[PDB]
């Protein structure tokens, strides 16, 4: 047997051993041809009129092996001067087999074409098109920049606030940690601020959900756009100060709505709280240690099959794949969740909201049960995202492999899919969903029921996903509180976002701050991260407290911990476990101090979030919004305003006993001493109980009780 897929697995940053590299070669380029034939004596390619012998040949070694890296054949062809038809022939001991015919057409960049780039006015130059015998594959063009212009935007970015001088793209991808290092993201947008030095600033939005690439050198920003059947790039330009630029974007693509004030309290989470006993014990420790928590996320709450039913719940399976009613279920005394309603009711009585984990995937690896019935129903009734051949798409990723994706691009399947979760909101009264994932769709030719194809619709999927569960909550009369890592243009209007998975490191800390700042610049209001990281060994006391202090001054303050296989010792990120692991007796008292202060901040946050939604001036706010003509601000990219009145300067290095903050124009006050401070550089002591925070002098009469 022998297999060749020209596009391969269609990992956006990597190639599989079975594919053609590159998929679309430029004229003059050679092409590499991979093939997987685990047992064959010899493998040859019939290439045009020639015959090309294959040898035995960014994926990891574990991932590549699963795709057949062992027993993979490859050969580099002659350069592509024209379209070539080709196939492969493999022999095992005289037994012969041949692949279907494939064809590749080389492409060229040209300024000649019927294609238009519309809307850029006189800012656009150097328009060109990537064309082959198949058609126009990509547009490309240049935006004029001036000296001192910064590029801030592109959704949530982990490497730097200013993207000028960098190569990057916008595509939804799950990068498992180290997002800043690889320069990737779960939440890209083809939008950015061009932040003026000197004169009036502006911004742009490339209107597409397809892939876009970006690079800047000298005075030009180069924008490359993937295309569909129509060779047209629609470009929107927004003129004004940074807030006004954001307004133009958000007026076009959507905007946050006010969420309930309780989302501004501390969120407690850990993945290994997989029983009612554990959740209640963890929240009890919160109560007993007097550490206020406003919400608890339960990730492993479910049967781990369909992920819409409590673990060890007893019910009659519905063969038709219809949704369950609350009364369908029984909960046994000896099960993992003997009385989930009683648990939630008690939590609610304590003022704690309850959030359940979600994934937009239906496991196919079971032949029985509700999970199998629903999977069969998805295919039968057309609720699944489809391949080009009409079969159901199966997850090509390594996380939840082969699972189906519900097609959330249309209302009927959004209804059908969320209907399975309805009893959770209406009976059990859960207050939100942590809607994880959504990046799972890989293929250019995938078909969505809304008429979009994969190259267009795959980036849109996480937006549909958050909206689906936001709508479920609305339909139950509750605020649309969803908690999502993934998104795209339009995500601004659905729920809360966190920065995804990272190790516990100072680098990840710094990356996360950048992620929040860039996200806010694009209109993402309610944002957080897993403070001091959720993955690997427990953070040390210093990193934990530096992160905890700063996060209390961020839109969403939440701690979380990755699945450890239920080993001992625990990897929990709870304050008392950190104290336990580090042996540091300052962790619980100082975290309690931060959490207690955070509670006092809720009315301020609530008011500021309302201003942010009305004026589009960001909640976690880079200084260029108010201060754009101040050149000095760019030397302190980790500083920000929290709402109008508070400037925050996180301590991002270990061992720091002092910290220096740049205060822009206006009068300021040190919130810890109540003293007045002159604008410009300011240095103050930073013991672990302090993160530098300054208040506009005119409103310190309002903020003073908070810090008293
Ligand atoms: O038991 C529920 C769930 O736990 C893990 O998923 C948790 C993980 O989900 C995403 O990676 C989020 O970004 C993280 O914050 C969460 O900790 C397991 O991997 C999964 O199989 C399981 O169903």
């Amino acid at each position: 047997m022998i297999k060749h897929r020209p596009h391969g697995i269609e990992h956006p940053y990597a190639v599989s051993p079975d594919q053609r590299v590159p998929v679309l070669p430029l004229a003059g380029e050679p092409v590499l041809l991979g093939v997987v034939a685990p047992e064959a004596d010899r493998v040859v390619c019939e290439w045009g009129t020639l015959e090309l012998p294959l040898s035995a040949t960014h994926l990891s070694e574990a991932q590549a092996k699963s795709l057949g890296a062992d027993g993979a054949w490859s050969v580099q062809t002659p350069p592509l001067a024209e379209p070539v038809k080709y196939r492969f022939h493999a022999h095992r001991g005289g037994a012969a087999e041949s692949t279907e015919w494939f064809e590749v057409s080389p492409a060229v960049w040209t300024a000649d074409g019927v294609g238009e780039v519309r809307g850029g006015g006189e800012r656009v130059r150097g328009v060109e098109w990537l064309v082959s015998s198949q058609g126009v594959h990509r547009g490309r063009f240049r935006l004029q920049l001036q000296d001192g212009d910064r590029l801030v935007g592109f959704g949530e970015r982990y490497d730097a606030l200013d993207q000028r001088g960098r190569e990057l793209d916008a595509v939804v991808f799950e990068q498992y940690k180290a997002q800043g290092v690889h320069g990737r993201t779960y939440l890209p947008m083809p939008f950015a601020h061009v932040v003026g030095a000197d004169g009036n600033g502006w911004g742009f939005h490339v209107r597409t959900s397809r892939r876009t690439w970006y690079s800047s050198a000298g005075n030009e920003l180069t924008v490359e756009v993937a295309l569909g059947d129509e060779p047209v790039v629609d470009l929107a330009i927004y003129e004004g100060d940074p807030a006004t630029v954001l307004t133009g974007f958000l007026d076009e693509v959507g905007r946050a709505e006010e969420l309930p004030g309780w989302v501004f309290r501390l969120w407690a989470s850990g993945n290994e709280w997989n029983t009612q006993q554990l959740v209640t014990a963890r929240m009890d420790t919160h109560r007993d240690l007097a550490i206020p928590v406003g919400a608890v996320v339960i990730e492993a709450w479910s049967d781990e099959q369909g992920i819409t039913i409590w673990r060890d719940a007893v019910y009659a399976v519905t063969e038709d794949g219809s949704a369950h009613r609350a009364e369908d279920f029984s909960y046994r005394p000896d099960g993992a969740w003997p009385d989930p309603k009683a648990m939630i009711d008690e939590l609610h009585a304590r003022g704690i909201k309850v959030i359940l984990w979600q994934i937009p995937l239906q496991k196919t690896e079971f032949s029985t049960g509700q999970v199998a019935a629903d999977a069969a129903a998805m295919v039968r009734d057309g609720h699944a995202v489809l391949e080009a051949d009409g079969t159901a798409y199966r997850n090509r990723g390594w996380w939840f492999p082969q699972a189906l994706m519900p097609d959330l691009s249309v209302q009927r399947t959004r209804d059908w899919w969320t209907e399975k979760r309805r009893y959770l909101v209406e009976h059990f009264d859960v207050d939100g969903f942590k809607t994880a994932g959504g990046e799972h769709a890989w293929g250019h030719d995938l078909v969505y029921a809304d008429g979009r194809k994969g190259d267009e619709g795959n980036n849109l999927y996480p937006v549909h996903y958050a909206r689906a569960f936001g709508d479920l909550l609305r339909s139950a009369g509750k605020a649309p509180v969803t908690f999502s890592r993934a998104g795209f243009t339009g995500s601004q209007a659905h729920g809360i976002f966190w920065a995804g998975d990272e190790d516990s490191t100072w680098q990840a800390f710094r990356s996360s701050v950048t992620a929040g700042l860039t996200a806010a610049s694009c209109g993402i209001v309610y944002w957080g991260w897993d403070l001091a990281g959720f993955s690997g060994p427990v953070p040390d006391a210093e990193l934990y407290l530096r992160a905890a202090a700063a996060s209390a001054f961020m839109p969403i303050m939440q701690y979380h911990s990755e699945f450890n296989h239920h080993q001992l010792p625990l990897r929990d990120r709870t304050p008392w476990h950190v104290a336990e692991t580090t042996g540091d007796d300052r962790v619980v008292p100082l975290f309690r101090r931060f959490a207690t202060l955070r509670e006092s901040l809720v009315p301020y946050l609530t008011e500021q979030a309302a201003r942010t939604i009305a004026t589009d001036r960001p909640l976690m706010r880079p200084l260029f919004f108010d201060h754009e003509n101040d050149p000095e601000i760019w030397n302190h990219p980790y500083q920000y305003l929290l709402g109008d009145e508070l400037l925050i300067n996180p301590v991002l290095e270990p061992g720091a006993t002092t910290w220096t903050t740049y205060l822009p124009a206006g009068e300021w006050i040190d919130v810890w001493t109540g003293d007045r401070v002159p604008s410009g550089l300011v240095t103050r002591d930073v013991p672990l109980e302090v993160v530098p925070v300054y208040c506009r002098a005119s409103r310190w009469s309002e903020l003073q009780p908070v810090f008293s």
